[PDB]
């Protein structure tokens, strides 16, 4: 079963809120979150409520403090449960320029530095055709997270970026 558990203490300690489903906003039952156990599924967290803010992926495991899911503050308020379609089948398109122009390229694998393989310093558009992403602000899948399970992002306001700022992306796989 799918289930995480937020404390709002480091080491697992203080105010916890259980969860074993998506859950759009839990601000009244946690206040901070220092550290997580991830039991079963792999999960995305968000800084906002209604998924929104920052967000970081958590596969199964135990994190003791916030930076061990590279956490950028202590704040979290809702979560879902990333879940993988059979067959673990992936493949992504992404795009030079906004609404699916510029310059396309169809990967099935992982790219740690968009710069170096495809040459590109950004990415303004994406269709996600098999399985989920994730996209990397920095090279070497470092810096802000931003999950791809849907299938068109015309621009990338779609998955939560600010900026076209990506710089490197990869699989679910975990």
């Amino acid at each position: 079963g799918t289930k995480i558990t937020f404390y709002e203490d480091k080491n697992f300690q203080g105010r916890r809120y259980d969860c074993d489903c998506d859950c759009a906003d839990f601000h009244t039952y946690l206040s901070r979150c220092n550290s997580i156990k991830v039991e079963g599924g792999t999960w995305a967290v968000y800084e906002r409520p209604n998924f929104a803010g920052y967000m970081y992926i958590l596969p199964q495991g135990e994190y003791p403090e916030y930076q061990r899911w590279m956490g950028l503050n202590d704040r979290l308020s809702s979560c879902r449960a990333v879940h993988l379609p059979s067959g673990g089948q992936y493949k992504i398109q992404i795009f030079e320029k906004g609404d699916f122009s510029g310059q396309m390229y169809e990967t099935t694998e992982d790219c740690p530095s968009i710069m170096e393989q495809f040459h590109m310093r950004e990415i303004h558009s994406c269709k996600v055709l098999e399985g989920v992403w994730i996209f990397y602000e920095l090279p070497n899948y470092r810096g802000r997270q931003y999950l791809l399970d849907k299938k068109e992002y015309r621009k990338p306001i779609d998955w939560g970026a600010a900026s076209p700022a990506v710089q490197s992306f990869r699989r679910i796989v975990e």
